């Protein structure tokens, strides 16, 4: 079948693709990420990721939990700095139940304060777990430096707001962003007019990422240095941004082979020529509706990172000068064509690509057309892309034992 | 009497001033602050501030504690990023006891590991107490930005080194910096050759320091607090330079805190300049830090969350106008009278005097009498004070804050 798609006069979107799968899948995306938080109501969105499965006007927290598990369904939340996502899974004989539970969470939650207060310390858990993975320190402390207010906001609540988030801020945040204009309802293995029936019946309701640059240095006790160095980018959808996406793979954005030596990654090889001590490196490419970021992510030892980062910085530098050949670029295209299609292979990874476009575009982009956009990329744009990285103002962030780590200006 | 002074061939210094006070006072200063810590052995000096009153080869931790208290003496430690200080108080009939305890702490401590491990969590206390006073966040997070390695080091141990400081690092830090070349023994109400007798007998003993390379930058510690604490500074002149005295004058011209209780700081150009714009509770004052290698100068800020962006610009402009040339002699003459007072009032006590004696002694080959210091104040020209302000405006900046920064600017917006 083909992906249905439309829009409501209230600005709401619907899609549908009856894949004939046994298990349906429905996902309500939205533009209510963490960038929409001011300095006052921080940690709000982290509470909302957990505020699902709470009391509603349509049902209680107990009915929701068991009513889902009785049919063996699923309920999961995903967030980005821009977008949020409420998603379900179930069998297509059980769609109508999960919707009634889904919308009561989204549309009309009550957020009774005691349930909220019992939920606050869960933040300390979900945060500190995900910060075991050291990248989450770096990336969060990185966006705090590159950008000022909006996209610099953390997905994860800071420590001082714990037990201070009110229901008042939530309902405000609900009413201020959970609007039909910002939403995009999506369903797979499901018919189109059903979601029309649901949305018309129920969902029919009512800052800038200013770049600054800078640097963070989180000295900690750990033998490995985690570090990143980036510059301002192009927003998603620009052909300019596709050039970075190509440039990302030219440098090598992680191994394709298990335990491979990353033979084609110009960075990992360029570092290997200088360094002979365990390391890792890869291309970082973040994109957003207003802006994005590009550069590379670093892992090294405490007494060798100062060599690794310079080598990566020079490899990008040579490519900006003009040192780049077509087949190298053609290879990165074949990678990018693969990275996209392999992402949307599953129902889930597909589902993220559908509504992201739907919120960021007035229509779904078929993947075949995306492949055409890849081929449209010129090698010179990829070079001018690298020029921006070198010439543009930088943003930096690290964590570890920084006894030998340089700064921006030394690079 | 007059302040005795000399130096030993091993590079050790002694002074003495028999003030005929009932209570003696002795202080062993040294160049072993926090700048001498690398990234590996951080928190070391914070442990040493507490590692006093531990076991030694000369005595046990119990003997030291009670033997002092039995005579009602005192033992206190002071540290700076450059210097440390071990000081005592006692009655002059009880000098020889406190010395034997003092030197055994300094000269030959054992640092037996279990006592050390029982002492580690005390760091979490002494730190977090002093960080109740919000300035300590700002100032520490400030030096981390202005400077790279040496003076950027915190006096206070970071959280990850807790329970990881070894005795090995200490004895190394002892042997690497507790040398006779870096010390300066001082005693008041005490005779000179006594300290000569002690030092020659005991202190006659044997890592280099690092540079305070300036970088600039900014820190922004978003927290839940209605008040914004903030600072903005630039690179300075080291202590002893006549250049540095100009800042010290410029410090008082702007107003480095009230002289009157609850006064409106009538002469503080900053507090008045802010007052012309703002009509909501605030505070501001001149910040002037100086060090042997470098220093810092600027101003410290306190404002509300939704008004600091106006306060800092007003202070920035008041300094800016003065750099352009807007400055008169009697305004400058007033700040001199302040500075002449701030110095003399500091060295009024035996204690505040004692810090001024040995600081010079470590940073100079001889004591500077205060009368000569007053001459150096009068030597300052108004134009140097203006060129001083030019450096603040023209030089690269360093910034730091803490609070609700919803409306707070950056360096570049200033």
């Amino acid at each position: 079948q083909d992906l249905e798609f439309t829009r409501l006069p209230n600005g709401l979107v619907i899609a549908s693709l009856e894949n004939y799968a046994p298990a349906s899948r429905i996902g309500l995306f939205i533009k209510a990420g963490s960038r929409y938080e001011n300095s006052n109501n921080l940690g709000t969105s982290h509470l909302l990721r957990l505020a699902s499965s709470l009391t509603t006007k349509g049902a209680s927290s107990f009915k929701i939990t068991r009513g889902i598990e009785a049919v063996g369904g699923k309920l999961s939340v995903t967030s980005t700095r821009e977008n949020m996502a409420y998603t379900v899974e179930c069998l297509r004989d059980d769609v109508d139940i999960l919707m009634e539970f889904l919308l009561n969470v989204t549309t009309a939650p009550e957020f009774r304060r005691w349930e909220v207060a019992a939920l606050q310390p869960q933040l300390r858990i979900d945060k500190a777990v995900a910060l075991q993975n050291p990248q989450a320190h770096v990336i969060e402390n990185l966006h705090a430096a590159a950008y000022r207010n909006a996209l610099a906001n953390s997905l994860y609540c800071p420590d001082y707001r714990i037990g201070k988030v009110t229901p008042v801020e939530l309902h405000d945040y609900v009413q201020n962003h959970f609007t039909s204009a910002r939403m995009a309802l999506i369903g797979l293995g499901v018919s189109h007019p059903v979601l029309k029936q649901v949305a018309e019946q129920f969902l029919n309701i009512r800052a800038k990422a200013k770049y600054h640059g800078g640097e963070i240095r989180e000295q900690n006790g750990d033998s490995l240095v985690h570090a990143a160095l980036v510059a301002e980018s192009a927003a998603i959808g620009s052909a300019e941004a596709n050039a970075f996406s190509v440039l990302q793979h030219v440098l090598g954005a992680g191994p394709h082979v298990k335990r491979g030596s990353n033979a084609t990654s110009s960075l990992y090889q360029a570092v290997a020529k200088g360094v002979h001590q365990p390391f890792d490196v890869s291309a970082f490419n973040a994109s957003y509706s207003d802006s994005g970021l590009f550069g590379f992510y670093t892992i090294s030892q405490a007494a060798s990172a100062g060599d690794v980062i310079k080598a990566a910085y020079n490899q990008v530098k040579t490519i900006a000068q003009g040192n780049l050949s077509n087949p190298d670029v053609q290879a990165a295209k074949n990678k990018l064509k693969a990275g996209y299609l392999m992402s949307v292979e599953s129902s889930e990874g597909f589902l993220d690509e559908v509504g992201s476009q739907a919120l960021a575009a007035g229509s779904y982009t078929p993947p075949s057309t995306v492949l055409q956009q890849i081929d449209a990329v010129a090698d010179a744009d990829v070079i001018n892309a690298a020029k921006k990285f070198v010439s543009g103002r930088k943003s930096m962030a690290a964590s570890g034992n920084l006894g030998h780590t340089p700064f921006i200006d030394e690079l």
